[PDB]
């Protein structure tokens, strides 16, 4: 059954939302998107925008539903507005103020120990969110099939390996990386990115998380990884702290390298 009925319309458009900014284009970006920085508007918020183009409109949808579920459970910047067309993807979300992570270790050097304190409980809290709630698969073979794609498409950032990797064809990273399987199962929600650009702390806290395209149910060590790995660029003993206050007696080596491995595709 369907009625005949009038011209209806809609009531805002992404025009009216970016009046009065000043713009800035800052670096890509987790999947390659354009990133636009809107400031120095009287009694309105820094604002983030985000373009994606072709495939990198696909990752900016998927941090879009993200943002959505994900913000009802954790400090997230709020989606001001989207947009999708064929090509395009257009995310605005309001900035978190402060600084990131790694910015902060950089300024207070002494403060690495309660940095990672603040980081280990934030992530806890995240993990400890139940599955059920999540609609978003994102385990290792989901994510084994994705790095396949990029390896066999020609996207993986060869140059851009860890040490102990450097100059490693891709091809040999990815058979490596088999070896570690199986592991035992774990499912938590986790980021997918827990790196220390992707925390941020204002005047002293930890308040909010950012970048979430890859948000979803995996094994725990997907974000202990990452975040370890970063913390390695500093020191062995925050690197250890991370686990120690996290609550882990003995970081499995075998996942831990297989995370760090795995994230070698993206
Ligand atoms: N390609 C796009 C991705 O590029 C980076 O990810 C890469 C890491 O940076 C690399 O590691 C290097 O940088 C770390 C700090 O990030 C250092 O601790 C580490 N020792 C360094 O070797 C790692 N080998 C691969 C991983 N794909 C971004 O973080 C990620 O958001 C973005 O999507
Ligand atoms: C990339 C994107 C849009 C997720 N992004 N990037 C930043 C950011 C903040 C501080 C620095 Cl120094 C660099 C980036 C950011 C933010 N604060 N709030 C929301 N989104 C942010
Ligand atoms: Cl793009
Ligand atoms: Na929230």
């Amino acid at each position: 059954r369907e009625t005949s009925c009038s011209r209806p319309r809609l009531n805002s458009n992404l025009d009216a939302d970016l009046y009065g900014y000043r713009w800035a284009r800052d670096n890509v970006g987790q999947s390659g998107a354009t990133i636009y920085r809107l400031y120095g508007k009287p009694n309105a918020p820094e604002l983030f925008l985000k373009h994606g183009k072709g495939s990198v409109a696909n990752d900016v949808t998927d941090e879009m539903v993200r943002l959505n579920w994900l913000t009802a459970f954790m400090p997230l910047p709020t989606i001001k507005h989207f947009i999708r067309t064929p090509d395009d993807a257009w995310l605005l979300t309001t900035a978190i103020p402060g600084k990131t992570a790694f910015q902060v270790l950089e300024e207070y050097p002494d403060s690495g120990e309660n940095i990672v304190d603040a980081l280990a409980v934030f992530l806890r809290r995240l993990h400890s969110i139940p599955v059920c709630n999540c609609p978003f698969n994102s385990d290792r073979v989901f994510r084994l099939a994705q790095a396949q794609s990029r390896m066999n498409n020609g996207l993986v950032d060869a140059s851009d390996f860890d040490d102990e990797r450097n100059g490693w064809p891709v091809e040999q990273v990815w058979k490596e990386m088999h070896k570690l399987l199986p592991f035992s199962p774990d499912s938590v929600v986790t980021h997918g990115d827990f790196s220390l650009d992707n925390l941020i702390f204002d005047e002293g806290k930890l308040i909010g998380c950012i970048d979430v395209g890859r948000v979803g149910i995996a094994d725990r060590y997907q974000d202990l990884a990452i975040l370890w790995n970063c913390l390695g660029e500093f020191s062995p003993s925050l690197q250890k702290r991370l686990f120690q206050k996290y609550g882990i007696d003995n970081p499995d080596m075998n996942k831990l390298q297989f995370h760090l491995m795995l994230d070698e595709f993206f």
